[PDB]
């Protein structure tokens, strides 16, 4: 699709059986999500946000649907206020910015 | 343009004579630029950052080139670690997400 940036860019993504609503994000490198349980393997990450740093669990190679599209990558999972779709993922889905 | 996003998308702008190298950010609702000179009124204002909250001055109606294209509206200044064009610029040069 087409999205203006008159509001945030938020769209719906699946992953992990559950609709969830995420930030299209070009200026963060990483995704990164709410408390979800994905299987399998993980490890901890630090990363940044207007607190300090927060832990996150890093798995690598998951599936997501965004907007209809399906994409691999990783996904952070932990304690971030934002569901945000970084570019690790906008790459996946061939996202590019128009003007 | 058409901007892939394997890459930060850093573009050149022209702000007050002057060019910079900014961040096309669709996560940021506002546009906030590194120390400069800019001419008129301004007030302060707060905003996030990894730290805590930065003081930044609130510059509005200021004329910004982004890519060969023009635009007016506000511009925070202040002591960012990255420039970012956020959404209120990025609407006013038609940029949208696209896949
Ligand atoms: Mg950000």
């Amino acid at each position: 699709p087409q999205i203006t940036l008159w509001k945030r860019p938020l769209v719906t993504i699946k992953i992990g059986g559950q609709l969830k609503e995420a930030l299209l994000d070009t200026g963060a490198d990483d995704t990164v999500l709410e408390e979800m349980n994905l299987p399998g393997r993980w490890k901890p990450k630090m990363i940044g946000g207007i607190g300090g740093f927060i832990k996150v669990r890093q798995y690598d190679q998951i599936l997501i649907e965004i907007c209809g599209h399906k994409a691999i990558g990783t996904v952070l999972v932990g304690p971030t206020p934002v569901n945000i779709i970084g570019r690790n993922l906008l790459t996946q889905i061939g996202c590019t910015l128009n003007f």
